[PDB]
């Protein structure tokens, strides 16, 4: 592989240099013959493939400390070497868990949100043993991060996998999401999305509102033990109720959206050590909420009722009708979260910090790994200034890593 | 092995057998993707991609391994070996550059790609010549408005140095103009190609929507000039079904999107000189013509004549702008009879097409990254779809500039 390879931004000139690839540790799914970068996802370690995926971590960490080689370094090498052999597995101390949390998200190549990489407050929950205490560690999660409205990206890290047969796992998807009802005439209520997982939370004793906005109960897993489940304290979840600045009927969609954006189902990847259960959370970009859950047709799908409020002509695509909805749409979310002092960040502001941010990146890190299928918002595209700007895609560790859902593998005891 | 492709949004699931007849490269490892980087012969190179050619041609016409098959085989054969290159006959002409279009991974509008009027134009030795048969190509794929997808082929490459190129990058494309004060008149992309026209001897009108002239190189001689009959250049002014003021920004623009910049390789033949043309996406013209920074860049004015606030990105202001732009774009098309497409009907045809594709052909190549609309990307299909890139010949390629790697 070639040592420095360019990336060009179009719309500015501007050619950057990437090295960092060279540290690439994991396939793509593209090969020279093909591409799979729009494809959305193209029993443990031994002791052999530990060792060097720790120590590959190990010099990481502490050459980023700036004491590279150092007495200290060796030492703990040598310690880690001798708790894989005598254990098949070892721990990672306070400093190198922080670290290596934040670093999964810096090398997150599908986060536009990665400027804020290094503020991550990371919670140690590797002392947790149930499912109860789960919920206790989760809940404090949720008000630390939504923090009255002023959000603050955190993480909560639960133990590693051991030999996989007791594997901490966090069912839910994400900590916060609306149940969807699949019914008897084929329509859904509430949202579409989450109707399997819904199906298992009734099945597991949830007694459903059967609503449209139904906050989902927690289904914890702990040591592999069967999941359980627990309401999160209704305080504990902010909401925000969506109305439009001009549009007085807006208001009456009866729609809202929770403040908090909170991924639950990922696998965290450190030093070789994987982390089954790691929920983490920062805030909303906009067309999250006002583009995706609002107006993919497979979710909540608002577009035509909308339109009619807006008094469109619906007969020919090409009035727009559709895109000038859109955009109603997302301003209204935009000011119904700024409204109520809750953060959120529309994608013009977010694409430029992102821009910024990977500039600085290629400067002192030597690149930016970046999966501009998933950067450019999915409204508005080339009027943000990611849509310009080539990106080179690869895996660096630690990282974030998708994983199977825990009921296609679950055990039941 | 076999590939899968999903679409998130109606679960359907198509099965890529295609792939496996790919040779060229995509400029991907297995560690790196390259998917959003824009731009990642001899007798002996010759014969295997000239039999590889006849080889699929004549098995798209079920004949393998015919007599004609053989020796036509035969045939390429005796003429590489003679003359280190070889002609193709026309109707491996046509197929060709039906097939060349059929695989360009990047075009939403490929469902068309069977009906496509191929001008041999390989008799050709001037740009004299050049000229009319591009006028014949422009008169011809413009029909009053009706438009029909056209290509016209030149003589093919011999020994580099005697190449014909069409120097501008597209037929019809409006000057750029560089002003004293630091801003530009026109359209900033062409500010060098305007100037390379202004030093041959082309007059200058210095407005905002001038019509530049043709520059055309053929058998590796210097470019000459030529003004396109102006009867033969349709376009339409840009107005707005509610928005009566919109006719006031003095906004027009051409009707025939025509490429004149790409190489056409074909059975390891490469053609230099092949303009093609077909018709409008609305969004080419309404978000990336007039509203990138870079270009046009009139979000900005529009957005003051609809009273926006325009103060705070969070006001989405850019967004309603660029909304109405693109409505100002197809009503006035439609208006005017002229053939126009709009994103949402293209991506519609572009996803039943992949069907087709998969199911006839075992695959259709597409980038994502060029696929999805530069506007209201998730609201179209081809977000929610997968798509598999890999390079299949016969092939368009881009090529070096030509005032790049010409002398005089
Ligand atoms: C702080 C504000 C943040 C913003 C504005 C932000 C923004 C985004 C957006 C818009 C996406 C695409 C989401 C989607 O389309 O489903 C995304 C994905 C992602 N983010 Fe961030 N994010 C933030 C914080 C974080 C944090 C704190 C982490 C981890 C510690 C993180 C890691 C990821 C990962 C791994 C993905 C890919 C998710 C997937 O593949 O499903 N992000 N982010
Ligand atoms: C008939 C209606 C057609 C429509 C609606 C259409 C649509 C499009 C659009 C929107 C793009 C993206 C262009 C850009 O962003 O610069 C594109 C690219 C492309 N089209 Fe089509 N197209 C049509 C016909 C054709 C024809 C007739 C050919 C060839 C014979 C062709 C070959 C290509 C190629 C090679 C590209 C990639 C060009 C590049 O890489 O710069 N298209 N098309
Ligand atoms: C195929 N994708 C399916 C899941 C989509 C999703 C749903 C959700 F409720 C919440 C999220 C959160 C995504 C996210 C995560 C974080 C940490 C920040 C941020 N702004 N956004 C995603
Ligand atoms: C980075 N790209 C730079 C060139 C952009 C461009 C300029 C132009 F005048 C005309 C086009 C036409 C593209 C096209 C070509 C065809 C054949 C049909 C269609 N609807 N659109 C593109
Ligand atoms: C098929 C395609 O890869 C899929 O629809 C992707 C496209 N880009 C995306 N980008 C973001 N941010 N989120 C998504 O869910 C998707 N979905
Ligand atoms: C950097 C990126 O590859 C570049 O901006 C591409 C993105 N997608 C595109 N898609 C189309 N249809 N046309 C383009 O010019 C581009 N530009
Ligand atoms: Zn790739």
């Amino acid at each position: 592989c070639p040592r420095f390879l360019k990336v060009k931004n179009w719309e500015t000139e501007v050619v950057l240099t990437d090295t960092l690839h060279l540290k690439s540790t994991l396939e793509t799914g593209c090969t020279e013959y093909i591409c799979m970068g729009s494809i959305m996802h193209p029993d443990v370690a031994t002791k052999d493939q530990l060792f060097p995926l720790a120590k590959e971590f190990i010099d990481q960490y502490y050459s980023s400390i700036k004491r590279f080689g150092s007495k200290a370094h060796m030492e703990r090498l040598e310690e880690v070497n001798k708790e894989i052999d005598t254990t098949s597995t070892y721990q990672l101390k306070d400093t190198e868990l922080i670290y290596g949390a934040k670093h999964a998200w810096r090398n997150a190549s599908r986060c536009v949100g990665r400027i804020q990489w290094s503020k991550l407050q990371v919670f140690d929950a590797r002392d947790c043993t149930t499912a109860h205490g789960m919920f206790n560690y989760i809940c404090n999660h949720v008000k630390y991060a939504t923090n009255k409205g002023n959000l603050r990206s955190a993480i909560t890290i639960f133990p590693q996998r051991t030999d996989g047969k007791h594997d901490f796992r966090v069912w839910n998807s994400q900590l916060i999401r609306y149940a969807g009802y699949k019914q008897p005439d084929g329509s859904t209520l509430g949202d579409p999305a989450n109707v399997q997982f819904t199906e298992i939370c009734i099945q597991q004793g949830w007694k459903p509102p059967r609503g449209r906005f139904d906050v989902l109960p927690l289904l914890l897993q702990a040591n592999g033990n069967d999941p359980e489940l627990f309401q999160i304290p209704p305080e504990l979840v902010l909401e925000v109720p969506i109305r439009h600045p001009k549009f007085e009927w807006f208001k009456d969609l009866g729609l809202k959206w929770y403040g908090l954006p909170a991924v639950s189902n990922m696998l965290l990847e450190i030093g070789g050590l994987e982390f089954s259960a790691c929920p983490f959370s920062g805030w909303y970009m906009g067309t999250e909420i006002g583009v995706r859950d609002y107006c993919d047709n497979s979710r909540y799908n608002i577009l035509e009722e909308v339109a009619k409020k807006m008094n469109l002509d619906m007969r020919k695509t090409s009035s727009l009708w559709k895109d000038q909805a859109l955009v109603e749409i997302n301003i209204a979310v935009l000011y119904s979260f700024q409204s109520d002092k809750v953060t959120i960040v529309d994608h013009h502001s977010a694409t430029e910090s992102f821009i910024k941010h990977m500039e600085n990146e290629y400067r002192c890190r030597g690149g930016c790994p970046a999966d501009w299928v998933w950067i450019v918002p999915p409204m508005s595209g080339s009027i943000t200034p990611v849509f310009h700007q080539e990106m080179l895609n690869y895996r660096l560790t630690p990282s974030f890593e998708y994983q199977p859902d825990p009921w296609n593998t679950h055990v039941w005891k």
